[PDB]
């Protein structure tokens, strides 16, 4: 088994570039199936969910050509197949093929093996109902096909949002998504489809309303940045780094995180794309309240953790969308932390400088603020179980050993 061995006290320098947003890809290519002609797409993460799209868009008729980080695909090719389940479980959001196929043929057979039901609920309002014989589930629109409709949802969904809009820009009329999410990949989503020729206003606020049209031609979209890696090495260069500049970063999608460093004195100036962090010294102790967007992101309250044990007083770390993520303290505090816990609340003393130890990453955010108090603490830090970290980070390794960090994979 691999772990990440770490000699921390070097100070870190160069650029990093933040891979595409993984939760904005994983829409963006099923939505493809609605266009008349061939779309590309730039600034494409190298992950395993991508790959996996690929090759179901392969099996359904379509033709990609990949290559740097772009992604071109041709639906013109695509039939009107059953997906079968042995291929769409290893999927993240499979379900954005919901609306795609049924804004594109009008049906979508799917294999089964609830926040579904809030996409089902959406589809309802449509004209578009699901019928179940076997292990199959069929959504089946109107012999008229999709038709728009005042739709809002019961509970905030970043995914029944998506996938509505995705089966509205080709349906008849109009549907309007009232209560519907924020986050940047709802945006994201939208440019694509807006710049196919579709009718979307609204994206990014709580009422977004669609106009549906008949066809949908090709374009060139360029995939948003992952917001959350994009504030994890924010969140390393201000703590371990003398001179960073994080490219392909969107400032405006971090509009909460980027407040709460600037409560702290993080000194950093802004261009293009891109977010050049200084040297940092004298940074106070602040509090972290989490929220859904635009407020601040609870997969970034664990890396910004150990930049505020850098900081200079008393904190106190509260996350209300997950109140029990704190499997980060325990490891932290065997680094020689001032961090611990008590109900939700997670508290903390930063000031005194951190200890390598060994420890162990329990989960995806937790392991990032890991490998950043490794590169803070003096001495050697080996953190076990890091198979999910190399895959939340594409070439994470790499891209700090480019920074000047003695991080190194040891094959145990």
């Amino acid at each position: 088994m691999r772990k990440i061995v770490i000699n921390g006290g070097l100070p870190l320098q160069g650029e990093i570039t933040i891979s595409g947003a993984k939760n904005s890809v994983v829409a963006l290519i099923p939505a493809i199936i609605l266009a008349d002609d061939v779309v590309t797409l730039d600034c494409v993460p190298d992950i395993s969910d991508v790959a996996s799209l690929v090759e179901i868009m392969e099996l359904m008729g379509a033709t990609v050509k990949r290559y740097d980080d772009v992604l071109e695909i041709d639906p013109r090719g695509v039939q009107n197949i059953p997906m079968p389940y042995g291929k769409i479980n290893s999927l993240r959001a499979s379900y954005y093929f919901y609306g795609s196929l049924l804004g594109r043929f009008g049906e979508a057979t799917v294999g089964l093996p609830r926040p579904i039901d809030l996409h089902l609920k959406a589809f309802e309002a449509m004209g578009a109902t699901a019928s179940y014989e076997g292990d199959n589930m069929k959504l089946s629109a109107k012999d008229t096909g999709l038709h728009g409709a005042s739709i809002y949802m019961d509970t905030v969904s970043v995914g029944a949002t998506i996938n509505t809009m995705i089966a509205a820009v080709k349906a008849n009329g109009r549907t309007i998504i009232e209560n519907a999410a924020r986050e940047p990949e709802i945006i994201d989503v939208a440019t694509l489809l807006n710049n196919m020729g579709a009718h979307i206003r609204g994206a990014g606020t709580n009422i977004i309303i669609i106009d549906g049209v008949e066809r949908l031609h090709g374009t060139r979209h360029q995939v948003i940045p992952d917001r959350i890696e994009a504030g994890t090495y924010i969140s390393l260069a201000a703590a371990v780094g003398k001179g960073i500049r994080i490219n392909n970063v969107l400032y405006e999608h971090l509009e909460g995180f980027i407040a709460k460093l600037e409560e702290m004195g993080v000194r950093m100036t802004v261009s293009e794309d891109s977010i050049f962090v200084e040297e940092q010294s004298n940074l106070k102790a602040i509090n972290i309240k989490t929220a859904p967007y635009p407020g601040f992101a609870t997969d970034l309250q664990q890396p910004l953790t150990p930049l505020l044990l850098r900081a200079n007083g008393r904190g106190t770390i509260v996350d209300t969308i997950y109140e029990k993520r704190v499997n980060h303290v325990f490891e932290l505090a065997k680094m020689d932390a001032d961090i611990s816990t008590t109900n939700g609340h997670i508290l903390y003393t930063g000031g005194r400088d951190l200890r390598g130890a060994s420890v162990k990453a329990t989960d995806l955010r937790a392991g990032a603020a890991l490998v950043i108090a490794g590169l803070m603490a003096e001495g050697k830090t080996e953190i076990t179980n890091i198979e999910f970290i190399l895959r939340g980070y594409s070439d994470i390794i790499e891209k700090l050993r480019n920074l000047g960090a003695d991080i190194r994979l040891v094959e145990d």
